[PDB]
């Protein structure tokens, strides 16, 4: 299938990745740059993010979802349901509001597209309404990450998908900080895209530190696999 082969050719090997974020939470401005690689055949991403502005004013785990669904491994039986690769190389817009339970919210807009060989995720984040001494601004989140299933549906109206899901950030009293995600994706180009039947992506994420890195940073390893249509 030349449409499948096309994303299969853009993603059938290891693909360098760049991520650039400009953020403002409760007016605290910060920038982050990330680099790494993705191997869609295996659902694998490895990335290292650096805060280029000094200390990151929010917990690194609250940014994990914002910092590449085109790197999911879609099983061969499910290749018709891969919207994310179908939009490449021109790419897609990914927008979210993330509602933190009893606290503020992030609103993000990202463009995910190729720039030559490199797959770029360029993001603007605004955060509003955070409590000074809540779990976000107070840095009360553990540096770890649970596994989550993400439910994808078509938004045929908008020639894209809608994505909805709740992340649980563990807190160091056994509590969770809920982060309620509402997501919309739409293609950047005017070409054909795959509008999926409802399915999920299963995510696992591991957070770590580069023992040689003095800058505020996060090393992120994620495995992502599509399922949910036998």
């Amino acid at each position: 299938d030349p449409m499948v082969s096309k994303g299969e050719e853009l993603f059938t090997g290891v693909v360098p990745i760049l991520v650039e974020l400009d953020g403002d939470v409760n007016g605290h401005k910060f920038s982050v740059s990330g680099e790494g690689e993705g191997d869609a055949t295996y659902g694998k991403l490895t990335l290292k993010f650096i805060c280029t502005t000094g200390k990151l004013p929010v917990p690194w785990p609250t940014l994990v979802t914002t910092f590449l669904m085109c790197f999911a491994r879609y099983p061969d039986h499910m290749k018709q349901h891969d919207f994310f690769k179908s939009a490449m190389p021109e790419g897609y817009v990914q927008e979210r509001t993330i509602f933190f339970k009893d606290d503020g919210n992030y609103k993000t807009r990202a463009e995910v597209k190729f720039e030559g060989d490199t797959l770029v995720n360029r993001i603007e984040l605004k955060g509003i309404d955070f409590k000074e001494d809540g779990n976000i601004l107070g840095h009360k989140l553990e540096y770890n990450y649970n596994s989550h299933n993400v439910y994808i549906m078509a938004d045929k109206q908008k020639n894209g998908i809608k994505v909805n899901f709740k992340i649980r950030h563990n807190i160091e009293d056994g509590s969770v900080q809920l982060a309620d995600h509402y997501q919309q994706n739409t293609p950047i180009g005017d070409g054909p895209v795959l509008l999926p039947d409802n399915h999920y992506l299963s995510y696992q994420s591991a957070l770590s530190k580069d023992p040689n890195e003095k800058r505020d940073h996060m090393v992120l390893l994620e495995f992502v696999t599509a399922a949910g249509i036998t």
